This record gives C-alpha cells, sequence and structure tokens, in this order.
C-alpha cells in the first residue's frame, strides 16, 4: 500500500545509496504529469513528442538505474564466494589439527570463533538475498505507478524484455551457498543436528521496525508518571514541610551522583533510539550481536526504576518515615541496592548486558595491559565527563567514616561539629586525583595505541591533550595552598594558572571540532563549514551543535578547577551543582557527531558485517 | 516459523470449526513417532506394517478435511454469486428510478444504504479468499511436517495429486466477483473515481489487528501512574491530615458517582479485551464499524484521565491550596468537564465514539417509540445497574440548591441540624422515581418488543420481572412513611414487603440462568449443569460465576431497598457505600456470558457479516 516508507525502512544503512530510487522516480513521473498543458492549447502532435521524449529520458534512467545494481550485485557475489573459499579452508585445517589440556583449550577457542565466522556470513548472505528481493519488488512497483498515470502501456514491456532477464534476478548461487552453508555447519560443527544449528542460523528481522513488546512500553510509562509525581511532592515538601536547621549541603553533596546517573541513562536512551532512527549503525562500532539487542525503551525502563528508588530515598530522608531506623541509613540503602543490581549473579533482569558492561570495565580500569578498541576508549570518554559522582563517592565515603557521629539521631542533615569542614578541603592530597583519574586512563590508552600502531600524529598529539588536566589542576591545588599558607608568592601560582586555563579549553575544543567530529573540511561542498556528506537531515543541529560546544567547553575546565582546589567557598557548590549536569548534556550532544563521524568511514567501504578471523 | 498461533489469531471466530485441525494433526504424528516399537526383537515386518497402517488412517483423514473444505467452499461461493445477484438488481432499480425535495432525501437515503451494503459484500468476498488461502497453506505445511518427520516422498505426492486438483484451490470466480464488484461500485456509485470507492472499500488486517500504537500504551501506564500514586497521597492525607469539623458524609455522597462511572469504564475495557481474545465476534452483534473500531487501550486512557481528575478534584476539596476559591467549587468543575467531554460538538478526542454513544443515548430515553436493537437494551441493562450516579445526581441537587447556605466558606463540609435531613427525608418521596426509571425503560422496551413481535412468552414475562421493582419500591416507602408517622399497623407493611423481597430475587436470578445465560441445558455432555459447547476455556469460570451471581443478587436487591426506603439510620450510608461497587462486578460479569450466549446463535448459522437492505 504504502512502499515509500516500508523501502525507507528496509534499506540496509551502508549500501543505501545502492539501492533504488524510488522517491525520485515518483516526483519525476508527477511533475511530468503536472507539466502537460491544456488539450486546446497545444497541438497534439506537441503533446506526443513530449510525451516521448519524457518515455525515453525515463527509460534512461532505469537502464543506469538497474546497471548500476547488476555490478553491486556482482562484486558483493565476487566477495562472497572468495570468502566462503578462505572459511571452508580455514574449518578444513582446524578439523584435520582436531583429528590428529592446552590444546583442547585452543580447539575450544577455534571452534568458539569458527562458529561465529559462519553465523556473520550466514548474515551477510541473507543481507544479499533481502537486497535483490527488494529491488525487484521496487522496479516492478514503480513501473506500475507509471504504466497508469502515463496511460501509456510501455512500462511493462521494458519489465518483461530487461528487468526479467538481469542476473540480479535470474542467478540461484546465493541459495545454493547457504545451502551448503547449513549443510557444512550441521555436519562438522553441530555433528548431525539441524535444531540447534539452524537456531544459532536464523535471522529475525532485524533491518525493520520490529516493535517492542507493549508490557515494556507500559512499564515505561508507569515510571514516567510515578517519577513526576514524585518529584513534584519532593518539590513541594522541601518548600513548605522542612527548615534547614543545620544546612543540607552534605545532603545534596551526598544525592547528586545518583541524579546524575539517572540523567546520562536517560539520555544515552535518548542516543541509542536517534542512531537507530539516523540509520546509524552502532552495533557493527561496538561489536554487539546483530540478533540480540538493547532498545533505548529497555534503557527508559531502567532509568525509571532508578529515579523511582532515588526519589522514594530522598522522600524518606525528608519527613520521618520510620521512627527507629536512623536517617543516614537511606543513602545506603539506595547505594547498595544499586550495586546489588550491577552485580547480580543471577540469570535474570538484563544479565546477558550486565555481564558485558563489567567485562569492559574491567579491561578499560586495567588500560595500560589490554588491547584498546572503540567501546573501551568510548565508555573511558564518559567516565572523563561523569567523574562528579567519583567525586561525591569519595566524599562521602569521608564523610561518613569520621564527620558524622552515629550515635545521636538525623545523623544526615546536621553536620552541627567543631571541626565541620575537615572533608570540605583538598590539603590532604586526595581530592585531585580523584579527579585526575579518567584523564589517566585516557593518557594510557593513548600511550598504548600510539605503541601498538606506530603512528604518532593522532595518538601522541591526543595524549597530550590530556595531560593538560594533570596541569590545571596541580597548579590550582597549589595556589589554593599557597593562598591558605599566606604566601607573599601565591598571586604568580595564579597568573600561569591562568593560562593552562586557556590552553586547555583551545586544545580539547579544536581536536573536538576538527578531529572528533570531522568538521571544517576542504570539500565542503553546499554545506558550509561542515563535511561533504551529513546523515542527521538538518544543517540546524550541526551548527547549534558547533555554537553550544563552545560554551559548554569553557564552563568545564571552571567546574573541575573550582571543585578540586575548593576556592571561593561561598558559591562554589552552588555553581558546582549548577554546572555538573550540563556536563552530561555536553557529552550527550558530542556522541551523536562522533558515531556519525565514525560510521562513514563505513560507507565508502560498502561494510556491512563485523569482520572476524579464528 | 510458528504456524499454530498464527492460524489461530487468523481464525475468523464464526469458521473455527470450517478450519483445517493443524493442532490434531500435530499431536497425532507427534504420537504415531513416539509410539515406534523397538527393532530390537520386534522385526522389520511388524514396523514396516504399523507404519503402513498409520499412513493410510492418515491419508484418511486428510480426505475427509479436504472434502469438508471443499463443499464449504462451494456453499459459501454459492451464497456470494446470489447475494451478488440481488444486489445488483436492487441497485438497477434504484438507479433507474434515480435517472427517471423528499424523492431526493429518498434517493440520498438509497445510496446511504447500498453504498454500505456493497462494502458489507466486499468484505464477506474477502474473508473467503483469505479462508482459501490460509487452508491451503495450512495444508501445505502439515505435511512438509510429516514429510521431514517420517523420512519419506509421499506427502508430496499426495499433495500434487490431491490438494493441487482440488476445487478450493483452482476456483478463481471469487476474483472475478471482487473485480466486478469494484467496477460496479466505481462506475454507478463513485461516478468514475477508483480512489475514494478504493478507500471505501479497503479491508485493513483485522485478524493481524498490529499492536496498538506505542504511544497509546504509554498514555495508558503513564495515566495509571499518575492514579495510583494520586491514590495513596489521598489515602494517607485523609488518614492524618483531616480534621473533625462536622462530618465527611456530604462529601462522599457527592464522589461516588465518578467513582462508580471511573471503575465502570475500566471494567468495560476489561470486557472488551476478554470479548476480543476470547473469539466473541460483539462488532457484529453491537452493529459496529468493522474496519474502524475502539480497543480496550482507548477505554482504559479515557478511565485513567478520569481518575486523575477526580483524584484532583478530591485532593484539592481536601487541602484547598487556594484561599479565595470556595471549597464547593470543586465538584462542580469535575462534573462541568465531564460533561463538556461528552458533548464537544468539535471533531477530536474520539468524536466518532461519542456522537454513536449520544445517538444510542437519546434512542434509549425516548425508549417506547423508537425500534429497539440489541445496543438499546444492553446499554438500558447496565444503566439498570448504575442508578447510584442518578441518586446521587439528584442528592447533590437537592443539597445545593436548598442545604448549602454559600455565604460563608463553611463549604461542602456541614454545620446544620435540621437542614441536614429535608435532603435526607422522603417527604417529597423523589428518590423511588429516580430509582424506578431504568426499570420503567426495560419494561416499557419488553412492552413494545412484545408489540412489534406478538410472540408473548419472552417479552411478556420480562416485563412481569421488570415490574417488581415497583412493588418491592413502594412498599418500602410506604413502609418507611408509615414508621415515621407511628401507625400500629405500619408493621403489616413490612410482612408483604418481605415476600416482594423474595419474589424479586428469585424471579431475576432464574432469569439470570436459564435464559440470560443459558444454563442448565436439558442436552448437556460432559460439561454438567451447563449447556453443550462453551467458549471461554475453563469451566471453573462458569462454576464460579454460578455461585457469584446468587450473592450478589441478594446483596443488589436488599442495598437498593434500603436506599429507597432510607431506613435504619447510621448504618444506611456506610451499607450503600460498601454494595455500592459490588453491583458494577456483578453487571460486569454478566456481560461476558451474557454476550457469549448471544454468540453462539451465529456460529451455527455461519454468519460472519451483518446483513441490510435498501
Ligand atoms: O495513485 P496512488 O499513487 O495513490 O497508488 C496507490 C493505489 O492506488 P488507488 O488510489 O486506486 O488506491 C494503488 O492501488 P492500485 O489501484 O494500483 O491497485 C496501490 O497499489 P496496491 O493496491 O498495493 O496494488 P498492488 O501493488 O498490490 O498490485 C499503491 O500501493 P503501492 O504501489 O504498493 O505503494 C498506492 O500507492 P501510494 O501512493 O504509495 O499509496
Ligand atoms: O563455550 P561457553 O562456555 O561460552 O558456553 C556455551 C554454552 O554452554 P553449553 O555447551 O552447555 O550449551 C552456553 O550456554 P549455557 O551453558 O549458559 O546454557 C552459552 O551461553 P549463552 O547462550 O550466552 O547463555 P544462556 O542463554 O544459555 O544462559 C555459550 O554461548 P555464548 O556465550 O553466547 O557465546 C556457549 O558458547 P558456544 O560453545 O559457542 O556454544
Ligand atoms: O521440527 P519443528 O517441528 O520444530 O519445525 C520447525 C523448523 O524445523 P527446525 O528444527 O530445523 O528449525 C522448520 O524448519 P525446516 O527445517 O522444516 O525448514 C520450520 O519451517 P520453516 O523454517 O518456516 O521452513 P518453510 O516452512 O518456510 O519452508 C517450521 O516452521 P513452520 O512450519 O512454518 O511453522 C518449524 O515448526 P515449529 O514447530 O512450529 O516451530
Ligand atoms: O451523507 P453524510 O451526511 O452522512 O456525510 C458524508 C460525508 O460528507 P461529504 O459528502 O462532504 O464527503 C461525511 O464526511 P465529512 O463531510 O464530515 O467530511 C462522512 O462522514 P465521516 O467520514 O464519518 O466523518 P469525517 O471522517 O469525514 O470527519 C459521511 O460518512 P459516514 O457518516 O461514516 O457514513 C458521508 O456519508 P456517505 O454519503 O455515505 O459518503
Amino acid at each position: 500500500m504504502k512502499f515509500a516508507e516500508h523501502l525507507s525502512a528496509h534499506i540496509t544503512p551502508e549500501w543505501r545509496k545502492q539501492y533504488i530510487q524510488y522517491e525520485a522516480f515518483k516526483d519525476m513521473l508527477y511533475s511530468a504529469q503536472d507539466q502537460a498543458p491544456s488539450v486546446e492549447v497545444t497541438d497534439e502532435d506537441t503533446v506526443k513528442r513530449y510525451f516521448a521524449k519524457f518515455e525515453e529520458k525515463f527509460f534512461q534512467t532505469c537502464e543506469k538505474e538497474l546497471a548500476k545494481i547488476n555490478t553491486f550485485y556482482s562484486e558483493k557475489l565476487a566477495e562472497a564466494q572468495r570468502r566462503f573459499a578462505t572459511l571452508q579452508n580455514e574449518l578444513q585445517s582446524s578439523l584435520d589439527a582436531q583429528k590428529e589440556s592446552h590444546e583442547e583449550r585452543v580447539q575450544h577457542r577455534n571452534i568458539k570463533d569458527l562458529k561465529l565466522a559462519f553465523s556473520e556470513f550466514y548474515l551477510s548472505l541473507i543481507l544479499l538475498q533481502n537486497y535483490q528481493n527488494l529491488n525487484f519488488t521496487g522496479f516492478r512497483k514503480i513501473l506500475k505507478k507509471h504504466d497508469k498515470i502515463l496511460e501509456t502501456s510501455r512500462g511493462a514491456d521494458w519489465r518483461v524484455a530487461h528487468v526479467e532477464v538481469a542476473p540480479f534476478y535470474t542467478c540461484k548461487k546465493i541459495n545454493q551457498l547457504i545451502s551448503e552453508t547449513e549443510a557444512v555447519v550441521t555436519n562438522e560443527l553441530e555433528d548431525g543436528d539441524r535444531q540447534k544449528a539452524m537456531k544459532r542460523l536464523r535471522v529475525p528481522p532485524l533491518g525493520a521496525a520490529q516493535p517492542a513488546p507493549a508490557w515494556t512500553t507500559f512499564r515505561v510509562g508507569l515510571f514516567c508518571g510515578i517519577f513526576i509525581v514524585l518529584n513534584i511532592t519532593l518539590v513541594l515538601a522541601a518548600v513548605f514541610k522542612l527548615e534547614t536547621d543545620r544546612s543540607i549541603w552534605p545532603l545534596i553533596r551526598i544525592y547528586r551522583g545518583g541524579f546524575l546517573l539517572i540523567e546520562f541513562l536517560f539520555l544515552l536512551g535518548i542516543n541509542t533510539y536517534g542512531w537507530r532512527q539516523a540509520g546509524v549503525n552502532h552495533v557493527l562500532i561496538f561489536e554487539l550481536n546483530p540478533r540480540s539487542n538493547l532498545s533505548h525503551q529497555h534503557l527508559f525502563e531502567i532509568a525509571g526504576f532508578l529515579g523511582i528508588l532515588w526519589c522514594l530515598s530522598l522522600l524518606a530522608c525528608f519527613f520521618a518515615p520510620i521512627s527507629v531506623i536512623p536517617t543516614y541509613v537511606y543513602p545506603l540503602a539506595l547505594y547498595g541496592f544499586m550495586v546489588f543490581f550491577l552485580i547480580n549473579p543471577t540469570k535474570t533482569f538484563y544479565y546477558k548486558s550486565r555481564f558485558w558492561l563489567l567485562k569492559l570495565l574491567f579491561r578499560v580500569f586495567t588500560a595500560p595491559f589490554h588491547k584498546v578498541g572503540f567501546a573501551d576508549f568510548w565508555l573511558a570518554d564518559q567516565l572523563n565527563s561523569l567523574s562528579v559522582i567519583l567525586m561525591d563517592l569519595e566524599y562521602m565515603i569521608c564523610f561518613y567514616s569520621l564527620e558524622l557521629k552515629w550515635d545521636e539521631s538525623k545523623g544526615l542533615l546536621p553536620n552541627n561539629s567543631e571541626e565541620s569542614g575537615i572533608c570540605h578541603k583538598y590539603t590532604y592530597g586526595v581530592r585531585a586525583i580523584v579527579q585526575c583519574i579518567p584523564a589517566w586512563l585516557r593518557f594510557i590508552q593513548c600511550l598504548r595505541r600510539y605503541r601498538d600502531t606506530k603512528r604518532a600524529f593522532p595518538h601522541l598529539v591526543n595524549a597530550g591533550k590530556y595531560s593538560t588536566t594533570f596541569f590545571m589542576v596541580t597548579f590550582a591545588a597549589l595556589y589554593s595552598t599557597h593562598k591558605e599558607r599566606g604566601h607573599s608568592d601565591t598571586m604568580v601560582f595564579f597568573y600561569l594558572w591562568i593560562v593552562f586555563y586557556i590552553i586547555s579549553s583551545c586544545y580539547t575544543l579544536i581536536w573536538d571540532l576538527k578531529m572528533d567530529w570531522g568538521l571544517f573540511d576542504k570539500n565542503a561542498g553546499e554545506n558550509t563549514f561542515l563535511r561533504e556528506e551529513i546523515v542527521y537531515p538538518q544543517k540546524a543541529y550541526y551548527y547549534c551543535a558547533i555554537i553550544e560546544d563552545v560554551i559548554l567547553r569553557f564552563a568545564w575546565t571552571i567546574q573541575i578547577s573550582i571543585t578540586s582546589t575548593t576556592l571561593l567557598p561561598h558559591s562554589g557548590d552552588i555553581i558546582a551543582t549548577v554546572f555538573a549536569p550540563l556536563e552530561v548534556f555536553r557529552r550527550f550532544v558530542w556522541n551523536f557527531f562522533r558515531l556519525e563521524n565514525e560510521h562513514l568511514n563505513n560507507c565508502g567501504e560498502f561494510r556491512a558485517v563485523r569482520d572476524i578471523s579464528v
């Protein structure tokens, strides 16, 4: 009925330019129909010749499209045949080695990677088959549509004479390859059982708009509604009922991290939805499973549940829920519940994503030794902007270990004490390393990448980009320490520090535009100050992001400076609280164009599957 | 991949017994496969003869199923051809009358009914086409499964030799009929335009019933979450913050009706979901549009919004956030909003259902004159159990017009002695008629039906059933009035009243079982105390409903009698509040089996479309 959006939603992204231009043909046909003058205005010969010339040009365009499709199909078939030959040779070598302990574990890894390579090959073959079917359907539908407006029946004859003889339609090699692959997998690997072998080779409609189950959407809406109502109740309770008898700073300073985490989860769900809709293949970049994947609804549901728990804990800290449990227990219960949810060793509640995240975290935090992929440095980049949660963790540990006297009530709020503040300082040393941890991780990753791929431009400069944070933080700490000690030269520690402000931002900002986002290209074309090809439909997004990155970069250096050095102590807490939720927004904007620039490097290579070895 | 639930969900409910028994064939094949004796000593000849006899019986069953399908298709095709001939003759008569004002309005009505009859005929033809396609697919799939499991080449040969030469597959008369119908509608009726005619004749995937849009489910969940959180907050506020000013009785008596309406909407949504899932075709019975329909999610989304408004109004009444607006304004705003939502004359917010409901309400309340259909008496039956809202309406009108002072913001709470008691007495006697209105409507509908049909068994006994409410209410009112007047003979007005209690319930209860639900049949099989065929899978539902109706009938009788007679001082206002939400539950249970018994009168007639006339 509606072929346009069906074709749009069933297109393989990396081959989007290799399909048929249905919409262009439709617009051309409509323009030709409208351009016809009146019967009386022009003679019948002029109308006849106009129709004839338009038909000729239409058929020339159709011939060009058919030739392009045929060439693409032939190249893909040749590539598939060569890959099959290579895989069969490797499988034969592995099986003859197996026929003739550490050797057993090596073999286990061998048939661990081989059964994945075969699955990837099967996915490629299925994608080629779908491409062929969809292209033929589009040709037939556009010719049928043409054969109605013009009322000249020349499209049916053209289809019968040209498309029906096309090799892209008359060849059966893909089906034979599929059958041989199934036979090889069932015989050599799974040893005679078609059930599990077919189960691991099933291709669900991954290249479509497969809706989520209605229960997931219902849960998302339920959690969102409870969250907004609890938020309104919390705001009213804070405004009306509570009096800040002994400050609420050790309360917001503890509850900031959970709010930041929930906001990050929500924005990540939005990011995933945008990637999926815009046509960016993040599954190939992140090296995920094409058949099993997490949609944005699951992330929204997780964020909603976490927000429900956070709001309930804050409300419990607010009024007087239980008259026997001390009020300094609720944040502990909340964070313990978060940790328990993450590291649950059972097989429930997205058990297939939590383990992947845990292994990724281990690899990230063991940076110098493990090899570096896209996911590792992407997660390290996220942790770079998510350091406020680490700061809150350190502050909460030092507040509970030393400052709060557990024997009274109202443990959390009243910090009424003599030396209240021994934790709101920096002089013992541990306030700068906690903030320099992620920069150190990225610096070490860049060093390892340069060592492996010994090409010193991208990585040594990238490694030097993260080193400016060390200089800035150490100079801020030194200036604050000498100000507290009242040295007459403290002001000089101000001066150079200020330049290490600018040298920081102007560094990273440039790397954000030229290298991370790939803008300001010399082949910009019509798109001014951008690159030649853009995925997202509107340039206003690009211009607004360019505008906002500049502003949000400058108020990242100032937040990390004011917060580690802990200076100007009358508005530092409020400014840090205000500026914390802007860092996540900046990173959320950055992710879009970072992954879009990464994706466009796989569109000139026509790569659609994750190539693997044994 | 999974043909079982596809076949189950794509079956026309009224032709379910005329399809192919796929599950029975699967179970038979599995049992035969499991019953393989043994190679051990049994001997190959015994296994061979067992396989041969099973193959023979399998082929006999397949032949019987094929013959049944062929005969059903032949009968349906003959019926369709005769109906087409009749419709063509009527259309020809109408067009020749049109070719050769009140006559113009009559012609407009004629082409109003004709364009509906043609659409229903087109729906029937499309249903027959789908039946043919699905039956062939099922045959092919089951034969392929048999061939796979029993390692032979008999199934393919049998399919080629028998199913291929079947008329249910080689007869293309339906396609010619469909093309002729399109031609006739496009030429004679829509005058040469295929666009609007085809749009009118399009058959959407009803069987698929594509899982409802995600925004609707999201809104349902959002409204539900807000409702539950507001309910918890309201309960806490009522328990804790309330004040012993003067009574909360003129508040529950006002807010009861909205709660009852919301509960009715929720239970009606559950009812619609149950009807759709169980296979009951309520669209045919209610004479709705087979292409445009309301799902249960829309009713849940209306109910959630109404509950949100109700909870907000109650919270505003409790807290009184605004210090200038009087407290007796909020229920007025709530009920005005409900009325405005119902009678909105624009074209938004389910405008094609509200107008249908309004016309139905007009027909119901003008009962003696209009003809009676299923939708009229069904709605009157619902209003019979929904009289508490009418009682609340009359009480609120009397309370505001007479009692309320409006001068000082004492509001909807209190502060009088006898002003509470003129509205709580029955000197006017108006609270008997407000309760006897729906019984009167049903009684007059039964009288009109008996006059139309001239068959006196069902309708002149139904009218007698409905007439007992008048006796019960009038005797309760007389007893209460004489008790207030202190007559020495008032006790006798008690005595006979008590029998008019029993005579009421034992009447209606019997009509609920034998006639409304069609149970206690004389020719039941293994379903003891039930009817021969049942739609809902489990008999436990039937037995539970049989148990429940008995208790709830006496509860309903005593509740309405006590509420009408205004007797038994304080208890007769908490007992009514407790018993009010049980009469909606009783009606909600009654609807299931009422419509199921109605449905099992077209399944034996093989009627799947609604017949009309011009
Ligand atoms: O005039 P248009 O441009 O609006 O065409 C309409 C419609 O014409 P209409 O006005 O009489 O209803 C066609 O119906 P026909 O009369 O040709 O049969 C319909 O084809 P269809 O029913 O599937 O028939 P088959 O393809 O299965 O053979 C086509 O659907 P697509 O080609 O599949 O996208 C639509 O295209 P669209 O613009 O995308 O909605
Ligand atoms: O070799 P291993 O140690 O990796 O484990 C086997 C397999 O064990 P098995 O031999 O008893 O069938 C695991 O199934 P289980 O024992 O947990 O049921 C399965 O885990 P899984 O499906 O993810 O998890 P679950 O859905 O089953 O809970 C894993 O698949 P991957 O981890 O996805 O690659 C398999 O790898 P492979 O040898 O390539 O088939
Ligand atoms: O052994 P079973 O009883 O489980 O059969 C399975 C499956 O066998 P498997 O174990 O090798 O995967 C069949 O695959 P095959 O090897 O015959 O091709 C499959 O057919 P399929 O792929 O659609 O093939 P085509 O019909 O399109 O030609 C069939 O689907 P349905 O007939 O359409 O319902 C399934 O039936 P089910 O029980 O309902 O899930
Ligand atoms: O004859 P009438 O007075 O009953 O009205 C015509 C038509 O008016 P038209 O002649 O200008 O096209 C109405 O469309 P509008 O004027 O409101 O746009 C349409 O209402 P509708 O589609 O429900 O409502 P909307 O979706 O359009 O808002 C109605 O269809 P039905 O009531 O469903 O039977 C039609 O009946 P028919 O003659 O059989 O085609």
